[PDB]
């Protein structure tokens, strides 16, 4: 029968869903960095370019961290459907917020929205693609193979019409236009999720016991305390600065994957065997935050280079960002037919960590030539970051769709539910990473930047190299 390419017609309505929500997601993120170098030439945001960048990377950073909680929100409380919408709204609410005839004032309302609603749709979007199928149906892979197809689609077409929205009208009309995506998204999840999705996931699938809700209740209280006590002390001591609160969810975004591997590598209920897999997987846990670090950073570092550093008089600047998924979208029917067709010798997975994390490498060390040959005064080709992101790229198509997998077969039988958390953490420990980093990166020391960071990467995934045969032996 009729189909949406080969999967049941629900796939649509998740398509949909998702490829505007990753429209209103990275439409504002590729104005938003440029949007607070404008509130700052006006006097109305006191805060240092190196700062501006920092909250761009500890932004994402909180985005994927809530990533990790709305699972377990929806699957236990609220319902994965529930979830998809009253996240959607929060999104929309958030980009709204900047719409409005505001300034630096609402940069902080509308970052909380965003990170909350995201947190909620993102993870149990995922989660509904695969309610589509019974098990057994081998059109699974290829149906979130077009699922994420959706998402490259909006993350490549936002930057282009919201960036070009906002050089016509101007910065709270391209905001605007961003809630009105995920206006659009929210349209096609309700009336199409009521006709083809299933109405079991309207509620918990796993509701809290009786005798669950009161420890829970108990958890989620003694962290806010905590954390509302040390926000307390700090403005006692005198550490009450924006850099100071963004070097504090940059230690609480990176000590929860350390606490979570020392609690793993110490216990005894695992014995020797699988205890040895936790510490071969810390090389490759450090290896996709490196990565994930560099990535992030294309639309911070490459942004500003992009503004600052490039001739792009005919264009709007901020549409670089689309060369992301651009190059994403153009990789995966190739790779695709790749690792099928390489039955001989295809390596180990985590070779392809430590080639994908050289990638990213050489695509810092790319960036580090122009400055060297011509200097930073003048402006180079635009060329030099479609070969920038070209690089980093490829090192994707190595270690995203391997990762979760690597995660999956290392992890022993106690440890699997925080193990796969690992996976998805690592995208925010990098980017927890760049809010100190991207502090560094400025018109004189962008030579140094490039190249430190860069080869530091290639030979961190030249010792990946050597270890790859250790840790592919324990699997
Ligand atoms: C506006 C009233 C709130 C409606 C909330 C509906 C909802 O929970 O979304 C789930 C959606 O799949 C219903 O088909
Ligand atoms: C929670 C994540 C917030 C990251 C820091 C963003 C922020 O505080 O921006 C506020 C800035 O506009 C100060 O006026
Ligand atoms: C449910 C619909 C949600 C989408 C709401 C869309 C809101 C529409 C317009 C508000 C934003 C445009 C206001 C433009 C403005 O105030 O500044 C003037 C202009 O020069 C700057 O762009
Ligand atoms: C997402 C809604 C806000 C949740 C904030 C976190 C607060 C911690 C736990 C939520 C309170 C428990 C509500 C669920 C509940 O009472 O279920 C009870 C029933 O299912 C079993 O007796
Ligand atoms: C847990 C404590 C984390 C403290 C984070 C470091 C800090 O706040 O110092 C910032 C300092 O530069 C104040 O301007
Ligand atoms: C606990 C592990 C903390 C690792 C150190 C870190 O995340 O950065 C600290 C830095 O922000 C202090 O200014
Ligand atoms: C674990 C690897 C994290 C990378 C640490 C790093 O590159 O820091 C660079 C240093 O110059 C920061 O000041
Ligand atoms: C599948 C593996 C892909 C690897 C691609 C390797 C590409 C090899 C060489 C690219 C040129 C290296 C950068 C040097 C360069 O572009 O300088 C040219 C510049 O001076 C022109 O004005
Ligand atoms: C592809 C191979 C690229 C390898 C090295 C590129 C070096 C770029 C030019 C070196 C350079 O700028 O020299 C710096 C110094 O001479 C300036 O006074
Ligand atoms: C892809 C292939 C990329 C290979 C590029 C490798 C190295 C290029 C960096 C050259 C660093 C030159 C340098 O640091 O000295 C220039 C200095 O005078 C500017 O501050
Ligand atoms: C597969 C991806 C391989 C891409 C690797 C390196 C490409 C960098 C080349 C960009 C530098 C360049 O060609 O500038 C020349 C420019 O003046 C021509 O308009
Ligand atoms: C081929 C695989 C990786 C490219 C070789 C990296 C070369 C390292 C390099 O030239 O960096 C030099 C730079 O640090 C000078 O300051
Ligand atoms: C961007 C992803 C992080 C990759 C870092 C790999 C760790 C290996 C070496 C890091 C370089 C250490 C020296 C860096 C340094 O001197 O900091 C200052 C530098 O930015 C000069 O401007």
């Amino acid at each position: 029968g009729k189909t949406f390419f080969g999967q049941p017609l629900g796939l649509s309505t998740l398509f949909m869903t998702e490829m505007w929500e990753r429209f209103s997601y990275y439409g504002m993120r590729a104005i938003l960095l440029y949007y607070m170098w404008f509130l700052i030439s006006t006097g109305d945001l006191h805060i240092t370019r190196a700062t501006a960048a920092s909250i761009m990377a500890i932004y994402a950073s909180m985005v994927y961290l809530s990533g990790t909680i709305g699972g377990f929100v929806a699957d236990r409380i609220i319902g994965a459907r529930p979830a998809v919408f009253w996240g959607g709204v929060l999104i929309m609410l958030g980009h709204i917020v900047l719409a409005l005839p505001f300034g630096a004032s609402a940069l902080f309302g509308s970052i909380i929205l965003i990170i909350i609603g995201t947190g909620f749709l993102k993870p149990n979007v995922s989660t509904l693609v695969g309610t589509l199928y019974d098990e057994h149906d081998r059109r699974r892979d290829a149906g979130f193979s077009i699922f994420v197809f959706g998402i490259n689609l909006g993350a490549f077409i936002a930057p282009l019409i919201v960036g070009a929205a906002q050089e016509a009208a101007g910065y709270h009309v391209a905001f605007s236009l961003a809630a009105i995506g995920m206006f659009i998204g929210l349209l096609v999840y309700y009336f199409g999720g009521k006709k083809t999705l299933d109405p079991h996931y309207l509620r918990p699938t796993d509701p809290l016991a009786p005798e669950e809700v009161k420890p829970l209740l108990v958890k989620v209280s003694l962290a806010v305390a905590g954390f509302i006590a040390i926000i307390v002390v700090m403005n006692l001591v005198g550490w009450n600065s924006l850099p100071a609160y963004i070097n504090l969810l940059t230690i609480v975004a990176i000590a929860i994957p350390v606490f979570y591997f020392a609690w793993m590598i110490s216990s005894v209920k695992v014995t020797s065997t699988e205890h040895l897999r936790v510490v071969s997987y810390i090389p490759l846990f450090i290896a996709a935050v490196l990565f994930w670090a560099i990535e992030e950073q294309g639309s911070v570092v490459l942004a500003t280079f992009a503004a600052e550093r490039v001739d792009s008089s005919w264009f709007p600047v901020s549409w670089f960002q689309s060369l992301n998924p651009l190059f994403i979208m153009l990789y995966t029917p190739f790779f695709a037919w790749l690792w099928t067709a390489w039955k001989k010798n295809q390596p180990s997975s985590p070779t392809k960590f430590a080639v994908g994390l050289m990638f990213a490498g050489l695509s810092f060390l790319l960036m580090a030539i122009p400055g060297a040959l011509y200097g930073t005064s003048g402006k180079v080709s635009p060329l030099w970051l479609v070969g920038s992101w070209a690089l980093v790229i490829l090192g994707e198509m190595l270690i995203s769709p391997v990762g979760l997998s690597v995660t999956t077969k290392l992890a022993p039988k106690a440890f699997n539910s925080q193990m796969m958390s690992m996976w998805f953490l690592s995208s925010s420990v990098g980017s927890a990473l760049n809010a100190q980093l991207v502090t560094l990166y400025n018109a004189k020391s962008e030579v140094a930047y490039f190249s430190y960071f860069g080869l530091g990467s290639v030979v961190l995934g030249i010792v990946l190299v050597f270890l790859s045969k250790r840790i592919q032996g324990l699997m």
